[PDB]
């Protein structure tokens, strides 16, 4: 059990599709901090990735190139052999991280999906349809399956009254991760809680509890974003990446803007420069996250077409009519491994860097993509 499937026939657009989940990742903080800068939350898109890609195997022509254009990939051989690689490596679990990612796709019991659509989903995600009924209690059968099906029970994005008969497609996802530090004798990892003084976004002074954290890491001032960034390895081939704005004034705009481009994080990986690092940082080490895709989607300006009720893109999702797409939700569940008392004992809490206003996270696999981007703006 390993995280490195690749293609062997169509490497090159695994690593493209790689730069279309980085890119995603950007456009998603962007838009956060934008839109919705009240807010602390984090996100993966690898899910959006994998709907849209199950989408590229069953619409009409223009449709299909739309797709393919968001997904940085090009043909139907491109879309299938670089999902089932990425598929399997998102739900693999070892001693490195554990990754589930869990496919769904909802329909009305008298709207019965197209047999070309259930084989192509099932042969390459291994995705499950569901024929529910839109008019009873549909809001809480999916709830209920995702909370159940992921353990994770967050609220979900739908409520009562989001369904009915006129709903057409609804496409689900959860994804569960959990990583363990390293194992080395610097490897970094959190150690203890402590207090410390925050400011947020909008300026609110307030107390917050951090995780005294250090170990051999790496960091960069990097004035053309605007910020800094703090780097360091989970087990070997995993990342984070934590950044803070330069100045006071949280100028992330830039940053955000420039991360939309899939070159920025390479960028990123390189200015930093080893460093042992010594930081307070206040956040979560279990984390939650529920939403529909649809919203951000529209935000930036793709695909709008296939979320109309009129949409006639889809060939084969069903054999009767094109169908259009209603929801996207992914139900998210991000775990790192808790420190032991014991291990809080073996250092003395004293930070050369503390996290006390907006600051953001990445953390990457092997392949320097992010599974998860996280923004904390209060
Ligand atoms: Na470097």
């Amino acid at each position: 059990h390993h995280h490195h499937h690749m293609t062997k026939n169509y490497t090159e657009a695994q690593l493209k599709y790689y730069d279309a989940n980085t890119g995603l990742c950007g456009i998603g903080i962007d838009q956060w901090f934008q839109y919705e800068p009240e807010r602390n939350q984090f996100s993966t898109a690898f899910p959006l990735l994998f709907m849209l890609s199950e989408l590229s195997l069953n619409s009409k022509e223009d449709t299909t190139a739309e797709l393919y254009k968001n997904l940085n990939l090009r043909s139907e051989d491109e879309v299938v052999n670089v999902n089932q690689a990425v598929n399997t490596n998102l739900n693999t679990k070892n001693e490195v991280y554990q990754s589930t990612l869990i496919l769904n796709a909802y329909t009305d019991i008298d709207s019965p999906f197209s047999e070309t659509f259930i084989q192509n989903f099932a042969k390459v995600f291994n995705g499950t349809v569901k024929n529910i009924d839109y008019s009873n209690d549909a809001v809480a059968t999916i709830r209920d399956s995702l909370q159940s099906d992921s353990g994770n029970d967050i609220e979900i994005a739908l409520k009562d009254g989001d369904i009915n008969k006129d709903t057409g497609i609804i496409l689900t996802a959860y994804t569960n991760i959990y990583f363990p530090w390293g194992e080395a004798s610097d490897s970094y990892r959190p150690y203890k809680q402590i207090d410390i003084s925050f400011t947020a976004l909008d300026g609110t002074q307030s107390n917050k509890q951090a995780w005294y954290s250090e170990g051999a890491g790496k960091y960069a001032e990097i004035e053309n974003l605007g910020i800094k960034v703090f780097q360091f390895s989970l087990k070997p081939g995993l990342t984070v990446v934590l950044g803070t704005s330069l100045n006071d004034n949280n100028d992330l705009s830039g940053a955000f803007n420039k991360l939309r481009d899939p070159a920025t994080l390479a960028y990123i990986l390189t200015q930093t420069e080893s460093k042992y690092l010594k930081l307070a940082v206040p956040i979560e080490l279990t984390m939650r996250d529920s939403r529909d895709y649809i919203p951000e989607v529209k935000r930036a300006g793709l695909l709008t077409e296939l979320f109309e009720k009129n949409f006639d893109g889809f060939d084969t999702v069903y054999d009767n009519k094109s169908g259009y797409i209603s929801y996207m939700l992914s139900h998210t569940r991000l775990e790192f491994e808790q420190p032991t008392e014991e291990q809080a004992a073996s250092v003395v809490a004293e930070p050369d860097f503390i996290f006390d206003k907006p600051y953001f996270f990445l953390v990457l696999d092997q392949f320097n993509t992010p599974a998860f981007i996280g923004l904390i703006t209060n």
